[PDB]
């Protein structure tokens, strides 16, 4: 048939104002985004957090999609339940898929405390206990006073969690592990800090049968209510590895939907990512964090970065079909947790790289597209749109790589017969400009190519052999496509 590349978009950024307008914006922008070739949207957590202003990762109630009066308000930072459903309707009507953010690591905003026997563990080695057992007052009682028993009568208590990091009685910060039959940090998880199961708030015990059943019930309920098309999994390295293949297979079989899933395993070590994929049987894709670090490193190297090494040890290279590529996200933003913002000059080159190459499933960042007023970061829509059109109409077929110079690197796509007019030749450089002969295909012999980005006004004519001498300006990008 006539193919169309897949392109995802993270539709949110950290510093959005708490005005309950995001769901409305999704409904309003759906067709515009759709026409550019965006095929799926990753939406932020839609359920009630610790307060109305919570970005969503301080999850309080998974069944409150901005519908009940809990935590100071009815709506979430993004809007109400009815608005969320309308957003999903608009996206589907425009032909796009919707991925929902899933936060299963912890739970915060407890309604009350409970006295629990606990032991302190070494922050740098959670496997080592550093105190005797003693009673603490932990925030583990979840009753959901605003919701009651609507949708689910499940009440959370201390035994559904593995530990917390605050004793309300003595007002102390310690990593507390709960005592009890079968109580222990989950495994397997990331080994940093000995065992990185515990992260923040009340840590979920993935070994507790009732917790597993409850999350499986929520999954089915969520999909059957919203009709979402996939998931974005939060903090997977802090969650028992074997839990997800189990949860996913259940939800997929019960709903009958394929449910594409991408998990966030934050690590620049490609080995840990390989291990995770192996341990989960390729049941989900992962964000290519290592590639983000590459982009970031190159942007700060003032041209000295060796472009020939750009793909080395990245998921895009090792597991192209399970890699979700990106330039920046809500965590890499200035002032954030994993801040490592790619400099503006390099940003368009990075987008050309992930949007026109065949490896990976690219994700465009809301912050980059619409700008981030918080830090006077402008909208790059003018630079990104031409690249979106490139992916939509031209980036198809056999690829030829030219990662053979410390500055200027390129690649071509021959195009496909089922997509007339397709074919492309891209060049990017982190230093001075120049030219490079590249093979686009004998089938394009005699055709004239032009720079879709608009950066260059000259044209390139393909010789009888299918080769062209493409050009690029210094510290820039040029995407050549047939007239
Ligand atoms: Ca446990
Ligand atoms: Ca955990
Ligand atoms: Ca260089
Ligand atoms: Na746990």
């Amino acid at each position: 048939a006539a193919p169309f590349n897949g392109t995802m978009m993270q539709y949110f950024e950290w510093y959005l104002p708490d005005d309950g307008t995001l769901w409305t914006k999704v409904a309003n922008e759906a067709n515009n985004l759709s026409s550019l070739g965006i095929t799926a949207l990753w939406l932020p957590p839609a359920y009630k957090g610790t307060s109305r202003s919570d970005v969503g990762y301080g999850v309080y109630d998974l069944y409150d999609l901005g519908e009940f009066n809990q935590k100071g308000a009815v709506r979430t930072k993004y809007g109400t339940k009815a608005q969320y459903l309308q957003a999903i309707q608009a996206a589907h009507a425009a032909g796009m898929q919707v991925y929902a953010d899933v936060v299963f690591d912890h739970k915060g905003g407890a309604d009350g405390t409970e006295w629990v026997d606990a032991v302190e563990v070494n922050p740098s080695d959670r496997n080592q206990e550093i105190s005797g057992t003693y009673q603490i007052q932990a925030w583990t009682k979840f009753d959901f006073p605003g919701r009651g028993n609507t949708y689910s009568s499940f009440k959370w208590r201390w035994y559904h969690f593995d530990g917390v990091d605050w004793d309300e009685s003595r007002k102390l910060s310690r990593i507390y592990k709960f005592r009890g039959i079968g109580k222990a940090w989950d495994w397997e998880v990331d080994t940093e800090n000995g065992n990185y199961d515990y992260l923040m708030y009340a840590d979920l015990d993935m070994d507790h049968p009732e917790v597993v059943t409850e999350l499986k019930s929520w999954g089915k309920w969520y999909v059957n209510t919203t009709n979402i098309d996939g998931f974005r999994l939060d903090a997977v390295k802090h969650i028992k590895f074997s839990f997800f293949p189990d949860w996913l297979s259940y939800v997929r079989s019960q709903t009958g939907k394929p449910l594409f899933t991408v998990g966030e395993y934050w690590s620049y070590d490609i080995n840990k990512l390989h291990n995770y994929i192996m341990k989960t049987n390729g049941t989900m894709s992962l964000f290519d964090a290592p590639l983000h670090n590459k982009f970031y490193t190159a942007s700060k190297s003032g041209g000295t970065f060796d472009m020939r090494t750009l793909m080395t040890n990245t998921l895009m290279k090792d597991q192209p079909t399970l890699a979700v590529t990106f330039v920046d996200n809500h965590d890499t933003e200035p002032g954030q947790a994993l801040q490592s913002w790619v400099d503006p000059w390099f940003k368009p080159l990075a987008y050309a790289f992930i949007l026109t190459r065949q490896e990976g499933y690219p994700c465009v960042f809301y912050g980059d597209y619409y700008g981030i007023p918080q830090y006077n970061i402008p909208s790059l829509k003018s630079k990104i749109d031409p690249l979106l059109i490139a992916r939509r109409d031209y980036a198809y077929g056999t690829q030829h790589d030219y990662l053979d110079h410390s500055d200027i690197i390129g690649w071509t796509r021959e195009g496909v017969t089922e997509k007339p007019g397709s074919g492309l030749a891209a060049l990017i450089t982190d230093g001075p400009g120049g030219s490079k002969w590249m093979y686009v295909g004998k089938q394009h012999a005699g055709k004239v190519f032009y720079d879709l980005t608009g950066n260059r006004s000259d044209t390139v004519t393909i010789n009888s052999d299918g080769w062209g001498e493409f050009k690029v300006n210094g510290g820039s990008v040029s995407v050549w496509v047939p007239r």
